[PDB]
DNA sequence: CCTGACTCC
DNA sequence: TGGGAGTCAGG
């Protein structure tokens, strides 16, 4: 494959359509080096040294010109790496990573060669083959690097039309061009902005937490009558089931289980299990949300810059890494205080948080077209209280707080394909009763039962299920003769349209919201998405406007057979936005 | 490296 | 024997 290893940018490199590679080899692309650039267009194939091209005013103009269209793979990686150099990338019209992901998330496409494999294109090597793995990873010599980047650009160039044609075939071209590609740009902005962190506060928390871990630890050794590694399920298992001879409720492939559920169930036998559960909660706060977080905060700006993986989950959700900012504690007050350390990036700005209320159950109502469930939402009746009345067969007055929490377990459990066994184990109740709860649920919401049956039938017939905005998931195990393998696929068939349609909706909301913020020239901007909620920061002056704009945009992103409902709060820290 | 903890939706 | 994720310590 012929290409020019160029020493300067020329006009023919700047055509109004091109495949572009802006190579960042570090997995975490924030403030990462760009090791090489390739361009393929109608006029030829070119390799450019970053030091050259990125200092060349014409090439920089071209990159930032939205009418000069680029086809790329993982344009967010390039856009963010470029942002860290103060260079704007616009005009990305095709992203091969996002296209491959929409066509089949199960393939786990993470490099151009893997995408190319989908169309039997083989004139390009896998990245791991060129760079090496683990401790062996290195940028090769220029001629080897140059050929690799050009081959990746040539592949994107040849593969664009084939991928667009299949997407169009699948009714997924708009999903790519109108949803995922614009979202990619919004996520790039979010990641690059980062979130500001009050490190003094975390370090203090860590100091205090270290004291308490030592206290709990020593008390556990007292109760056990022995020292051991409490963070070793293997050692813990010997203490519990051999030394203290507590009952063995469950084994894993490797040995005795010490899961939270098992330890909870052992509480009537020995008090130490409650101490141990507490110790492990504290240890995770320390290791992950104090120490782990502080490791990744940029010391001069005190910001953390997550990476949202847009092409990973099997249902269309994002994930968040290094650090994961989608699993910051909230359920326990001690852990929830971590959120006091997430603060606005400017003086006199505030954090604004908006969350969909029960979006999965509303989506289930919509998709199952169950009159009873639809009506409950149409009238905004508390769905957990409703399900309690049905599964316990009582009037609204007689529903105790605990009955509501059990009904809640049923409501989400049904959405996740739970069995009477799992429900009984989760609520620690009789399995006979758990079975009754489920039978009563289905008797009360017959449309949901028909949905579960129908969607499993559809998956068997088509080989995949689909979401509201035409995302798909293939389920080749759905007709397996093996009960376990088939059962798992059946649960995926039932859950994916629900979870994935919810993901579709919040993504569209993010796009609609950014349009409105820019439309109104507000300084407010998105910081995070946490599956069913959006977190922003803005000047304190803008709260009044956001209180109106943010929920309206989120609620109206799509129109279902039931309303969508959005709650929202704001305050001086993420913790206080409640 | 994998497993089994913890955390979130 | 409930869906979708990431990180950490221990082994
Ligand atoms: N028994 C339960 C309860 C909750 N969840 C989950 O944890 C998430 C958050 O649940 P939650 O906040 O409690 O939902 P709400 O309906 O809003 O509860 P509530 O009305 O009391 O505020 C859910 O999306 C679901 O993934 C679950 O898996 N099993
Ligand atoms: O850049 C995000 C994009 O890159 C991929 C590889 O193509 O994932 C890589 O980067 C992730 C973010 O740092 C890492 O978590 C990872 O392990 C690495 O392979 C895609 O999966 C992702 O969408």
């Amino acid at each position: 494959m012929a290409f020019t290893l160029a020493d300067r940018v020329t006009e023919e490199m700047l055509a109004d359509k091109a495949a572009l590679v802006v190579e960042v080899v570090e997995e975490n692309y924030h403030d990462a080096p760009i090791v090489g650039i390739a361009v393929v267009n109608e006029h030829g194939r070119f390799f450019l040294r970053p030091e050259t091209a990125l200092a060349d005013p014409q090439f920089v103009a071209w990159l930032g010109d939205e009418t000069k269209k680029k086809s790329m793979f993982d344009s967010k990686r390039a856009a963010v790496a470029l942002k860290w150099k103060g260079i704007e990338l616009c005009g990305v019209s095709f992203d091969l990573l996002l296209a491959a992901y929409l066509l089949d998330p199960a393939q786990g496409v993470d490099d151009v060669a893997a995408a190319a494999k989908m169309k039997q294109y083989e004139a390009v090597r896998p990245d791991e083959a060129v760079y090496g793995k683990g401790a062996k990873r290195a940028v090769p010599d220029e001629p080897v690097l140059a050929e690799h980047l050009v081959r990746k650009a040539a592949a994107i160039w040849e593969l664009e039309r084939p991928f667009l044609d299949e997407l169009r075939r699948n009714e997924q071209d708009r999903l790519l061009v109108e949803l995922e590609q614009p979202l990619s740009s919004i996520l790039a902005e979010m990641e690059f902005a980062g979130v500001k962190v009050d490190t003094k506060r975390l370090e203090q928390m860590g100091k205090e937490l270290a004291e308490q871990l030592g206290t709990v630890e020593q008390r556990i050794y007292e109760l056990a009558g022995q020292e051991f590694n409490i963070n070793s399920p293997k050692q813990l298992g010997v203490i519990l089931f051999e030394k203290l001879q507590l009952p063995v409720l469950k084994k894993t492939k490797t040995g005795y289980s010490t899961s939270a559920d098992v330890l909870e169930k052992l509480a009537p036998y020995h008090e130490i299990v409650e101490n141990i559960l507490h110790y492990r909660q504290l240890g995770k706060l320390q290791s992950t949300y104090i120490e782990g977080l502080l490791k990744v905060v940029r010391p001069a700006t005190k910001k953390v810059h997550t990476i949202f993986n847009q092409a990973l989950t099997q249902t269309g959700r994002l994930s968040s890494t290094e650090p994961n900012l989608q699993n910051i504690p909230i359920r326990l007050e001690e852990g929830r205080k971590i959120r006091q350390a997430f603060v606005p990036s400017e003086s006199d700005w505030l954090i604004f948080a908006a969350d969909y209320s029960q979006i999965e159950l509303r989506v289930l109502a919509h998709i199952a077209e169950d009159d009873n469930l639809m009506e409950a939402f149409r009238r905004d009746l508390d769905i957990h209280t409703k399900t309690a009345m049905d599964i316990f067969q009582v009037s609204e007055d007689e529903v105790t707080p605990n009955m509501r929490r059990q009904a809640k377990a049923v409501n989400y459990g049904i959405v996740y394909g739970i069995s009477d066994y799992g429900l009984a184990q989760n609520l620690n109740i009789s399995r006979k009763e758990a079975a009754e709860f489920i039978e009563r649920y289905f008797e009360s919401f017959p449309g949901v039962k028909r949905y579960m049956e129908n969607i499993v039938q559809e998956a068997k017939q088509k080989g995949y299920v689909t979401t509201l905005l035409h995302r798909r998931r293939y389920l080749p195990d759905i007709t397996s003769r093996n009960f376990n393998v088939r059962s798992f696929a059946e649960r995926m068939a039932m859950n994916t349209p629900i979870q994935g349609s919810a993901a579709d909706i919040i993504k569209k909301a993010m796009i609609d919201l950014n349009a409105r913020l820019k439309e109104e020239r507000l300084q407010a901007h998105l910081l995070l998405q946490v599956h069913d909620e959006l977190i922003l920061e803005a000047p304190k002056e803008e709260m009044e406007r956001l209180c109106r704009l943010v929920p309206e945009v989120m609620e109206q992103a799509v129109t279902l057979r039931v309303p969508l409902k959005v709650d929202y709060h704001y305050g001086s820290t993420w913790y206080d936005a409640k």
